């Protein structure tokens, strides 16, 4: 219901020190904008993560909104192996890479943000750790991980990673397993605070709060491709003036509805609001949580 | 079939004197070549046991590694005379060659290396005995028997062939018989040890014991489908080598792991390793196992 999900609450800034050949066509992101780093996160069969919580925020929507801290350096070279502060977290992972590809971003355990970025006109590999040689290339990067953001100001950096049964799990390392283990490639949920590190988790406890808040109500230009309007430039209830706004019975029942002094037709974000998780048996409010594939080490003796 | 199965351990040379004309194909065994004495070793439905032990030693390897000495004559020709050694051997034992191939290996009763040899330009026949007059020609030798080599230096020549009611199998006289015996070509395992004749076996027990050495495990560059990469150029525990390598736990018990410092991200190889055979309960350590179809003279009544 309500296929609004194109739409990007907020700023909605998909850009990165790099990719500076689609820097016009990504921000912000409209229904005609043809970003290269945000069709692939709508595409069936791939981010499923992305498809039930479409109605929030990215990693470099993260970024753009003070929200998430960048790397040093934030994209990383594969070309020379002259040494990156990138493959060490990156050899532990396991990620896959399309065809004509050459930067690949994802979140690092320091809760910053790192890429990589492949030199013209080399394309990524299929281990996403070197550049190969040469269809035509994007002007993107792609996403490793399949997690999603929100706006939070939570606080939660004196924390640790509490899984047992495990030792060397993901990039943490509680103790070691030298004697008897069992090594695999999995997913672990994992929830990153502010300036916090990568805590991982074991199960999986979300809840979305729905509530009026002006982050859960997309709106478009409305004229006898649809373009995006700002959301903070609607007046509230019981008001008729500044910039008039209208919408379906949602907005109706929530803000005002001038119909014909209206110049901007808004509608219900299709499950949005302030999302919950579970850790340490502690409601807490997080930023990214995702899933990856990385190196999983059980306990056995 | 099976690209990457074609790196061989130690020198890998698949020849033999007088039939030289494919050397620069088989001396090193490339990718782009057509060794004619390796294709078939790779051909599923037909030897199974050299796909299991894939990376292992074969006979004429065994020979170029001073392992298997040859005969005398190496090189028995199929044009006889009322006489030729190395006919009494082949008569009794039913193989089935492709044509094509003008020579055909196999192992003899001392345990040496007894092969046959097709004057230019001969082929040979269906039962494998007569070099005819002449698609186009394989310059190869067709392996007779599914046999693998290793390298070890276990004692074992106080030891015969010791089977339960079976007269004179082969070319071998085990016991003296005079009664009713039969006389068909069916499938008996052998072993030959250290300095010993061709002694078969009754119950074959194999064991698969991986080792470190440099021969068992592959190494798979990134930069540049993957391409093969040599590797001796990987560094040794304590020295220097030209490049760098890195792998696994498993690779990096070997060699040097530098991580990012590295050109590729090597890998251990499937069917490797020393084999042991189990001998009155003692496990042994033999050299060249293999199956071969000769007569077998059992006793009836």
């Amino acid at each position: 219901e309500d296929p609004h999900l194109r739409n990007r609450p907020g700023k909605g800034h998909n850009y990165i020190d790099g990719m500076t050949q689609e820097d016009a066509t990504c921000k912000p992101v409209t229904y005609a904008g043809a970003c290269s780093s945000f069709d692939v996160l709508l595409e069936k069969g791939k981010f499923p993560l992305f498809q039930s919580y479409a109605h929030h925020r990215t990693l470099l929507e993260a970024v753009h909104d003070t929200i998430i801290a960048k790397a040093d350096p934030p994209s990383c070279d594969l070309q020379s192996a002259h040494g990156n502060p990138c493959m060490k977290e990156k050899l532990v992972m396991k990620t896959h890479c399309p065809n004509d590809y050459q930067s690949a971003h994802y979140l690092n355990n320091d809760g910053k943000m790192a890429s990589v970025k492949c030199p013209p006109k080399y394309e990524l590999t299929e281990d996403c750790n070197f550049c190969r040689q040469m269809a035509s290339l994007k002007k993107g990067s792609y996403p490793l991980q399949d997690l999603f953001c929100q706006s939070s100001e939570d606080d939660g950096s004196k924390l640790k990673t509490k899984m047992k049964g495990v030792c060397e799990v993901g990039v943490q390392a509680l103790k070691k397993c030298d004697g008897q283990l069992s090594t695999a490639h999995e997913v672990v949920p994992f929830a990153v605070f502010k300036n916090s590190k990568k805590v991982y988790l074991d199960k999986l406890d979300l809840k979305t709060e729905e509530n009026l808040l002006p982050d859960s109500f997309v709106c478009f230009e409305h004229k006898g491709e649809l373009k995006s309007f700002d959301i903070s430039q609607c007046p509230k209830i019981g008001g008729h003036g500044s910039k008039k706004c209208t919408g379906d019975a949602a907005f109706c029942s929530a803000y005002e509805c001038t119909a014909q002094y209206a110049n901007a037709y808004c509608s219900h974000a299709n499950g949005s609001g302030i999302v919950q998780i579970q850790v340490s048996g502690v409601w807490k409010k997080p930023l990214c949580v995702g899933y990856e594939r990385v190196v999983v080490k059980r306990e056995l003796s």
